[PDB]
C-alpha cells in the first residue's frame, strides 16, 4: 500500500527545534544537524510547522509569502539541502499549508484594502481575495474559535472602510474561496514546494474555508468541493503525495474529509473524537467513551488513514465533546485558571499526567495501537513540559531539550535571547529532561518509544488491520484485536490506578494461546466457553499474539 | 590427507553477500565479484545457504525446489559460471541440503495434502511422502524447537483433515524416511547438485529425520542408518566431496554421526558442545567448562574432522547446557528479552563481546588452535554487528558491508529496498565497519584475521595434531599442546580481563625452549620440575612452538 | 601541593575545536558548549593555542595585538564567559604566550620598520623593539627552525631597508629583551589575561629570547634571568598561577628551566627529552633510550612538575636525538616525503602507530606512569589521523570530531567551508572516528581513555611518586616503580609485538604481593633473592601495586 500508512509521523517547529547559528531561533542548518536523531529513533515522515515569510502573530500561521522561507530559519537553499538531506535517510517530509487565510501583512490583503477600486478608476482584482461586508450581519451566530481574544469575526478595516471576516485573530483575514482565483493562487503555493520534492502538506483548518448564510459555516459542501479538486490536482500532477487534513469535528462529518471512492479528498485526517476520550477514560477509569465515539465512525475510503495523536502544538482541544465533558475535562486536567484557553487545556503531555511515566507510557501504547498512523509531538519522546507564563498557545512550543548545557543544547545563545525560553524548572527543565541524558539511562523514556515503535514496526496488523473491541466485563479495561494477512493481535490496557480484573471474550479462539510481544512468553489457552480471566496492573499494557 | 581436513570454511548467503544488479537482493553475479576478497582472506571452502526456489518463511530454509535457483540469486547459468569462478581460485563450494523437511510449498506437499487416495479413486503415491496422524497425539513428549512460534509438533491441515508433523515451522513438513521412496527423492536432489561440481554438502537437522514412540526423536538408530546410506552413496559415486553434519547434541551423542571406519556416515560435524562452553568461560573467567565438554567427546574415525565454530547465521544456541548453564548465560549474555530467541542467544558475535576486540581475537585463536577446521562467519572478519528489530535469526544475517558509498557497497538501492537493512547504527554501520575501511587501516580486525590464518597454515599441528589440555594452577588460563608430524604447539589463552599468573604443568618437556610462532622469540627453557611461571595480560593469547 | 601536580592538561584550538555559528571556524561559544565533554573525560587545565589577533600566518602564533580575542573566535565578552564556565566545573584553563616574536602585522613592528629616525627628525621609540643589522653576518652559524621555509634568520625589510631577526617565520620578528621596554610589554600582556581570572600560561619559545655573538643563541644566561623576572612577578602579583615551559633541549639544558630553589623560573616544563625515545623503543623493540635519557635529567626544584605529552599541535620535533636516532626515526616513522618537515616527523600519534590501538593504549599509559603531569593532545583520545596534504603542520589540526552528521559535528558549514577541512577518509574520516559513536560503543579508545585516567587518579604516586628502573634481562621490557606516601607502584611494559619474557628485579620487596590495580587480581609473592620471572604479551601494561 502507500506509505504513509506504514509511517511514524512527528510533528516540530523549525524555529524551536536546533538553532544552528546562535542567534536563538531554530533553522534548518540546525533541524538538518538532527537528522539522525529522529531517523534512530523510528520516525518515518517530518511534518514540520509553517516556514514562512509572517510576522509571526499566529507564530507563522499567518502567512505573509506562501513562497519563501522565513528570514530566522535560514534561506531557500538551507531548506533545500534539508530536503535532500532528509530524503537520504529515508524519511519524507511535509509541510503546513496554511489555506484558511494570510496575514493582514500578506501583500494580497494591503493591496484588497485599498477599496474595490483604484484610485484610477480601475477594478482592484485583489479585493475580492478576502471576504467584505458593510455592516457585518452576515453569518452572525456562528462560532467563535478564539474565544479569548477576539469579540467577533468581523472586524472593521479602518483604511478599507468595511469589515472583513476572519474566524481566527483579527490579523488572519480568511481568504474568499468562491473567486476562483484565489482558490488558483493555492493551487499553485501547492505547486511551489511539491516541484521542490516535498512529499505533501497538512491541511490547516479545512473546515471553514467556504462560508454560507443560515449555516454553521463548518463542513459545507462547498468547501468540501474545493478539497475534491485539490486532491484530483495532487492524483495527476503529484501521484504518491500525501495530503492530510486537519479537521476536528464530529465521527460523522470528520470521515467527509477523506471524500468517497469515486470523488477523493483527503488521504489522512487527525481522529481528533478519540483524542479526548483517552484523556477522560484515564480519570474516570472507565473506557465506554473510547469505544462509543470509535463506533461513531464510519468506514473510510480504501486509501484512507487516520492519524492518531495525543497532543501537538496547539491546546487539548474541547469544542467536540459535550457540556458535560467538557466541564468534566476542566475539572480533571485544568486546576489553575492560566491552564485553560478558548475552549480547551493549554498543557502538555506529561503536565498533564502528572509527570507519571505509568500513564505517559499507557496512553502511548493506545496510540501506537489504534488504527491509523501514530504522530508524535516533538519533545514528547523524552517528557518535556511547558511554560503557561507563555501566551497563546505558545507554552508548549518550547525549545527541544539536547543536553544540560547552554540552553538545553537548543542554542550557543542564552536562554533569555532565545525565541521562547527552555523550560528550566526542577521537574521538567533541561538539566532533568534532555535527550543526551536519556540516551546514557538504560530506561529513559526515550529508549523507551524507540523499542516500542520497534515492536509496533514488527507486527504490521498495527498499521493496517481492523478493529474488533472485546467484552471484558470491567469499564476500566479495554480490549481489542487487529486482525492482518492472518496474524491476529490481542490489546488489552487497565485504565485504573490499581489492580483490575476482567473476563475477556475470546469465544473466537478457542483453542489458541495469546503470548506477548515481547519476550514471547505464553499466556494459558483460551478454552471452554472463551471467557477468559485477566488480572492487570495499574496502567498496565499487554500487546499480544493469538497463535492459532 | 583429506582436503576439508586442512580447509579454512566460511558461511555466506548469496541473498546478503553482494548484489549484483541493483534490485536489492544479493546475487550469483555479486558473490563471483567478491571470490577474490575470499581467496585472500585466507579462505578454502565456501559453505552457502540454501539457494533454492522457496517462499522464503525460514530464509530460503523451506525448500520449493531442490533442482533450482531461487530467482533472487539470478539463474542457473549464474550458478554454473560462480562454481567454475571459485574453483578456477582454488576454492571449494558446498550447498545446504535441508532434507528433514521440505516447504509446504513445495510441488510434493501440495499433492500429498489432497489425500491418500486420489479423486479417481487411485492411491496418491505422494500422500506417504510426509508424516500423518488422524488425531495428532504420536510422539507426544517430545521437544519443540521453535517454542516462541510453535505451540505443538503437529498441525492441521485444512484440505486433507488430518495433522502433519513439523519439527520447524508449520510451513516446514517433515519429509517421511521410512517410506524408501523418499530417501531416494535426495539422493537425487543430492546427485544433481554432485553432477554439477559442487565439493560437497552442509546436512541439516540430521537428527530429526526419523520418529518413533516411545523415544525423543533425536539420535534414533533408524535416522543413523538412513545417514549411513547417504555415504556409502557419495563414497561411491562421488568420491571425495564433502559431508558435513549439523547435529546439535551433547558430547556422548555427536560422535555417533561420524559412523564408524566400518560404517561411515559424516566427514565432519559441527563442535557445538565446547561452542557455549567458549562464552561461558570468558564471563566467568574460568576456563573449566571448556576442558569437561572437550574431554567427554570419544575419539572420532580416522575420516573424521571437526567443524570448530563462534557464531553463524541461527541464534547462539543453549539447548545442549544444563538448566543453570543455560540460565547463566542469559543474564551474562541476554540484557534484554529482545536478545532472546527459542532456548539461545540472537545476537552477533561483536556485540556478544561488547565490540571489545582484545575478547574478539582472543575466541579467534581459540577457534583456530581448537582440533578441526574452522568456520568463520561472514562478516565477523571485519567485526559486523546485529539488528534485533528484525524477525527471528535475521537480525544476524544483515548485508556484507563492503565499503561506506550507498547500502555498504551491498547495492545500489536504498537501504530500504535491500532484502534486510545494512546496518547503520553509529557503533556497527557501514559507515564505521567495512571492507575498504580496514583493506586501508594496517590493523584492522580484517588484515589481523587474515595475518593468523595465515600463522595457522604455516603450522599443520593445527589442522591435524592432537590435543592435551596442561595444567595451569589457575582456572583463568587454558593452555593445551598440540603435537604433529614432530611439531608440538603450546597455546596458552587467558580468559580474565586483568592479569593473571600461572604455573604450566611442561613436566614432559623439560630441556625444551617454547619460542612464539610469530617472531620467533624464544622463552627460558624448561628445567627441573618442569612447573614453568608465566604472567599473562588481559586476554591474551600466546602462540608458542616447543622446540626439539 | 599545588594544583597544576595533580592535573590532566588537554590541548585544544578554539578555531578548531567547536564552532558555535556556522561560520566553519571554531569559537568561544562553541567551545563553552563542549565543556562537559572534557570534564567528563577526567581533564583538569585546558591549554589553549593562541587566541589572539594575527593575519595566521603561523596559525596565530604570530600575534599582532596581545590584548584581544581573534574575530574568529568571537568576542572578548564569548572569552569572559568561557572562563566563567570552565572555572563553574574545576576546570582551570591556561593560555598560549608568544614571548618571542610577534606578527610582522603587530602595530609594534609596522612602527618599528619606519626607521630609527621619523620624518620630522624626531627619534622612533618602536624602532628598538625589535633586532635590526646593517648587513645581516651577526650571530651567523645559529641554527635555522624552520629549514624547509626559510633560508637565514635575517630578512631585509624592503622599508627600514635594514635586516630583522627571527628564529622563525620571516612574518614574525623576533621581540627585542634587551630592550627593557620590551620585557615592560609582555609582563603587561600577562598582568591583562592573569587580571581577567586566567590560571596561567604556556610559554611558547622561551629558549630563544636573547641572541649573544659567539653563542648559540640558546639558552643563555640572559634569556634564563628574563625568566627569573617573569617568574618573580607572577610569584608576587598573582600567586598560585602556572608557568609552562616550552623548552625542547638536551636533559640538561632543559632542567635549567625550573630555575633553582632560590631563583625560581617555570612551574612545569614539557619532558621533550623523553618524547622521542618512546617511538624509538616501540620500533627497536628496546627500551634503553628510554631509561638514558631518563637518567641525564637531573633532580628538580621542589615546585617542579615535568608535563609529559606523547604528541601536540607541532610535528614530532627530531632536533635534540642524534644524528643516527633522527635517521632510524625517518625510517620508521616517515616512509613518504611528504611527511617530513623541518627537522621532524608531521603525523598524528594513530598514524604514527598503524592505528594499532594496542601500540597506542601502550604508549598511553606510559605517558600516564611516568613521573610528571600528561597532557593529552585533542581528539587523539577517538584516534584522529591527520590531512598531510595541508600544508606545514596544519595537518594534524583539523577540525574536532564529534559525531558521523554535518562536518563531524564540528560545524553546520560544510566541510569543504571549514577553515581546515576535517578528516573523511576510510581509516580516520569522522564517519568512523568520532565522539559520538565512541560514547555508545562499550569499548572505545575514549571510554578506555576515561577509565585509565580514573585509574590514575586513585593512585596519586603517578602523580606525585619518584621513578626507580628496575633490571629485567630483556631491553624489550621496561619496569619501574613510583613510591609515594608508602604506596608502591610497580609499571611493566613490553615494547614489542611478540611474547617477552624477563626476570624482574624486585629484591627490595620480597615478601610483598603484586596485585593488579584493575580488578585487585595478586600475582605471586616476591619470594627468595627476588628475582621475579614474568611473561608478557605483545604490547602488555601490567599495572600493579606492591601490596606491603
Ligand atoms: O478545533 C481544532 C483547532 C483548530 C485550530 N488550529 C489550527 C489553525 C490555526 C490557524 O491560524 C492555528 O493557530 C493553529 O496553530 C492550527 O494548528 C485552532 O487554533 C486550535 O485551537 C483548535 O484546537
Ligand atoms: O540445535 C541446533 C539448531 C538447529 C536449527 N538450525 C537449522 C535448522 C533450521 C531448518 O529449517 C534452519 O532455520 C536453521 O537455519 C538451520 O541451520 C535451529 O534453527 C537452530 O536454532 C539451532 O541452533
Ligand atoms: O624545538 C621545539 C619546537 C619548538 C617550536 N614550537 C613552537 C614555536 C612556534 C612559534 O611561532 C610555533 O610555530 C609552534 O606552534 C610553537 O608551539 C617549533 O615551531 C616546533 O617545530 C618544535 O617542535
Ligand atoms: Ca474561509
Ligand atoms: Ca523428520
Ligand atoms: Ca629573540
Ligand atoms: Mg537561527
Ligand atoms: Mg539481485
Ligand atoms: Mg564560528
Amino acid at each position: 500500500p502507500e506509505w504513509y500508512k506504514s509511517a511514524v509521523f512527528y510533528e516540530l517547529s523549525v524555529r524551536t527545534f536546533q538553532d544552528g547559528n546562535g542567534d536563538g531561533k531554530g533553522d534548518f542548518p540546525g533541524l538538518t544537524s538532527r537528522l539522525d536523531y529522529l531517523k534512530n529513533l523510528g520516525v518515518d515522515c517530518l511534518w514540520l510547522l509553517p516556514w514562512f515569510p509572517s510576522p509571526l502573530r499566529d507564530d507563522g500561521y499567518d502567512v505573509a509569502d506562501y513562497r519563501g522561507i522565513h528570514p530566522d530559519l535560514g534561506t531557500l537553499d538551507d531548506f533545500k539541502v534539508f530536503l535532500r538531506e532528509a530524503h537520504a535517510r529515508g524519511l519524507w517530509v511535509i509541510g503546513d499549508l496554511v489555506t484558511n487565510h494570510t496575514s493582514s501583512d500578506h501583500p494580497w490583503f494591503q493591496a484588497a484594502r485599498r477599496g474595490p477600486t483604484l484610485p484610477d478608476g480601475s477594478p482592484n482584482e485583489y479585493h475580492d481575495y478576502y471576504v467584505w461586508s458593510d455592516e457585518g450581519k452576515e453569518y452572525a451566530d456562528t462560532r467563535i474559535i478564539f474565544t479569548d481574544t477576539e469579540v467577533s469575526n468581523w472586524t472593521l478595516d479602518e483604511q478599507a472602510g468595511k469589515y472583513y471576516w476572519h474566524r481566527f485573530f483579527a490579523s488572519q483575514p480568511d481568504l474568499n474561496y468562491d473567486n476562483p482565483k484565489v482558490v488558483e493562487e493555492l493551487h499553485g503555493a501547492a505547486r511551489f514546494w511539491l516541484d521542490l520534492g516535498l512529499d505533501g502538506f497538512r491541511v490547516d483548518a479545512v473546515p471553514y474555508l467556504i462560508e454560507r448564510e443560515g449555516t454553521s459555516c463548518e463542513n459545507l459542501p462547498e468547501t468540501h468541493e474545493i478539497l475534491k479538486g485539490f486532491r484530483a490536482m495532487v492524483d495527476r500532477e503529484y501521484p504518491g503525495r500525501l495530503l492530510l487534513a486537519e479537521a476536528n469535528q464530529w465521527p460523522e462529518e470528520v470521515v467527509e474529509y477523506f471524500g468517497t471512492e469515486a470523488e477523493p479528498e483527503f488521504h489522512m485526517c487527525f481522529n481528533f473524537p478519540v483524542m479526548p476520550r483517552l484523556y477522560m477514560s484515564l480519570k474516570r477509569e472507565d473506557t465506554s467513551s473510547i469505544r462509543e465515539i470509535m463506533g461513531r465512525l464510519p468506514k473510510i475510503p480504501s486509501f484512507g488513514q487516520w492519524c492518531i495523536f495525543l497532543r501537538n502544538h496547539d491546546e487539548l482541544t474541547l469544542e467536540m465533546v459535550t457540556d458535560d465533558e467538557r466541564a468534566f475535562m476542566y475539572a480533571a486536567y485544568a486546576p489553575d485558571a492560566r491552564m485553560k484557553i478558548n475552549v480547551g487545556i493549554r498543557r502538555r503531555l506529561a503536565p498533564l499526567l502528572d509527570n507519571d511515566r505509568r500513564r505517559i507510557e499507557l496512553l502511548n501504547t493506545v496510540l501506537l495501537a489504534l488504527p491509523g498512523s501514530p504522530v508524535l509531538y516533538y519533545g514528547d519522546e523524552i517528557g518535556m513540559g511547558d511554560d503557561l507564563g507563555l501566551p497563546d498557545r505558545n507554552g508548549v512550543r518550547t525549545p527541544m531539550q539536547w543536553n544540560a548545557g547552554t540552553s538545553g543544547g537548543f542554542s550557543t545563545a542564552q536562554p533569555s535571547d532565545c525565541f521562547f525560553p527552555p523550560i528550566q524548572d526542577p521537574v521538567y527543565g533541561f538539566g532533568r529532561v534532555n535527550v543526551q541524558s536519556q540516551l546514557q539511562d538504560p530506561s529513559s523514556l526515550l529508549k523507551w518509544t524507540a523499542r516500542q515503535l520497534e515492536l509496533r514496526r514488527a507486527h504490521p496488523a498495527f498499521a493496517h488491520g481492523d478493529l474488533t473491541f472485546i467484552e471484558t466485563g470491567n469499564p476500566a479495561i479495554l480490549a481489542f484485536t487487529r486482525q492482518y494477512d492472518g496474524e491476529t493481535l490481542l490489546i488489552v490496557s487497565n485504565f485504573a490506578g490499581n489492580a483490575q480484573a476482567g473476563l475477556l471474550d475470546l469465544a473466537p479462539f478457542v483453542g489458541r494461546a495469546p503470548v506477548t510481544l515481547s519476550g514471547a512468553s505464553p499466556l494459558p489457552v483460551v478454552t471452554g466457553n472463551g471467557q477468559y480471566p485477566v488480572v492487570m496492573g495499574k496502567y498496565d499494557y499487554y500487546w499480544l499474539r493469538l497463535n492459532s
